């Protein structure tokens, strides 16, 4: 059930959009046959490949024979403990079934200042959709941008849908550690339209007009923050 991108011609097309340089240390999520890995090692300063499947760790190693700036840890990305005092970036052509868990792991339990992932086209659209809780929790920590479309033919087994190469850039968190829970509760209550649990009937009108929200079915992350902030004001 794991797919791969093994056409160099295609890999180069995708590297074209990935701006990683010679001095960055990179953590790749799932080396697979080592195709993207082979390019990263040449492209970057050092690559720590994290592959769960042990046979693939081997293949990754055979692939990277004429190279030294890498290591292949046979671990589970979800259980990995990233450095807490180093500057590193992340890349990964990750599986659909655990996209949410991986992205959450690397954005909340890692300090990579720049993350490059390939995910399903739809799932990418969702990461930017202010109507879903994931996008909202994520936008407090990173800026999300879709760089290009990865045709399903580039993959094998050929999936039923296309994919997108996306980029997550770290930013000074917009949500203080103090507001950790308030923001969480508020995000969940708002996405579920359970407005009354977070705003009285008037607090809600003022908050929307204050944030300048005309279409309540289409709001910017910046507007949403306004809402959250008003929310804080109203409750001590
Ligand atoms: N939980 C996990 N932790 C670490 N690696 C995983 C996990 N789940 C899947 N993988 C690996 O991640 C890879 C997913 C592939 N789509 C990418 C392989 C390869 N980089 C390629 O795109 O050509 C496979 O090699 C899986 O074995």
């Amino acid at each position: 059930s794991q797919n791969f991108i093994t056409s160099k011609h295609n890999i180069d097309k995708i590297m074209t959009n990935i701006r990683l340089n010679e001095h960055d240390n990179i953590f790749e999520i799932g080396s697979g046959k080592g195709h993207f890995t082979l390019e990263l090692v040449q492209r970057c300063n050092f690559v720590t490949a994290i592959e769960i499947d042990h046979k693939l760790c081997k293949t990754t190693e055979n692939k990277l024979v004429d190279h030294d700036n890498f290591q292949v840890l046979n671990k589970d990305i979800l259980q990995f403990k990233f450095p807490k005092n180093q500057s590193y970036k992340i890349f990964g052509n990750i599986p659909y079934n655990i996209s949410t868990d991986i992205i959450r792991k690397i954005v909340f339990d890692s300090i990579a200042d720049e993350i490059y992932l390939i995910v399903e086209y739809g799932f990418a659209k969702r990461l930017l959709n202010t109507k879903r809780s994931l996008a909202l929790f994520l936008m407090a920590e990173v800026d999300i941008s879709i760089l290009s479309m990865v045709p399903r033919e580039y993959f094998h087994p050929k999936p039923k849908v296309n994919s997108s190469l996306i980029r997550l850039n770290r930013k000074k968190s917009r949500i203080s550690h103090k507001d950790k829970q308030k923001y969480n509760y508020f995000v969940m209550k708002w996405v579920n339209k359970e407005y009354k649990k977070i705003f009285t009937k008037n607090q809600f009108n003022n908050s929307l007009k204050h944030a300048g929200i005309d279409d309540l079915n289409n709001i910017s992350f910046e507007q949403f923050l306004s809402l959250f902030n008003s929310y804080k004001l109203f409750n001590k």
